[PDB]
């Protein structure tokens, strides 16, 4: 796999993670964003297995 794109005011980038289901990921990404001081709106496309955080 899944991809996460971070569109922040000060931080812009991308990271990846391996998980057995989408739910498990979401949780991992939520933790990552927090550790980096980023807070926003989350979007996810099942077709591309990508989550986007804007912010």
């Amino acid at each position: 796999t899944y991809k996460l794109v971070i569109n922040g005011k000060t931080l812009k980038g991308e990271t990846t993670t391996k998980a057995v289901d989408a739910e498990t990921a979401e949780k991992a990404f939520k933790q990552y964003a927090n550790d980096n001081g980023v807070d926003g709106v989350w979007t996810y496309d099942d077709a591309t297995k990508t989550f986007t955080v804007t912010e």
